[PDB]
């Protein structure tokens, strides 16, 4: 897998953000993993979470798998990276978001996220409290 450029437009929430990437803007939707909805527990402070994490980077990163670079609402299917960070993962080692929605082809990071969550979970961290 490689890393991309890409550039902040705009925090959206725990599982998205809009990003400029090639030089247009597009939503992209982290691959593997699902926060609460904002109106759901600990949805508020998931979108918190990426939001600092995106907003404070100096560089943003897309990771592309292998298989669907797109879903069906247009959005793309990535691993944003902050400042070399890998936010998906980040969220789900803090009990902000469970792995999740895991397809065949799009699976790289399965196993480090699916560590993270053990931790998260060991420590009954958030969601896991
Ligand atoms: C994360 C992810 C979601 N999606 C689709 C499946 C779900 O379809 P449905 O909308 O029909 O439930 C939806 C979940 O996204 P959200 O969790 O952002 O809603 O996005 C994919 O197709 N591929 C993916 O890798
Ligand atoms: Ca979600």
């Amino acid at each position: 897998l490689h890393k991309e450029p890409a550039t902040l437009i705009k925090a959206i929430d725990g599982d998205t953000e809009k990003l400029m990437y090639k030089g247009q803007p597009m939503t992209f939707r982290r691959l593997l993993v699902d926060t609460p909805e904002f109106n759901e527990k600990y949805g508020p402070e998931a979108s918190a979470f990426t939001k600092k994490m995106v907003e404070n980077a100096k560089k943003i990163e897309v990771e592309f798998d292998k298989g669907q670079r797109t879903d069906k609402y247009g959005r793309g299917l990535a691993y944003i990276y902050a400042d070399g960070k890998m936010v998906n993962e980040a969220l789900v080692r803090q009990g902000l978001a469970k792995v999740a929605y895991v397809y065949k082809g799009n699976n790289t990071h399965e196993q480090l996220l699916r560590k993270a969550e053990a931790q998260a979970k060991k420590e009954k961290l958030n969601i896991w409290s």
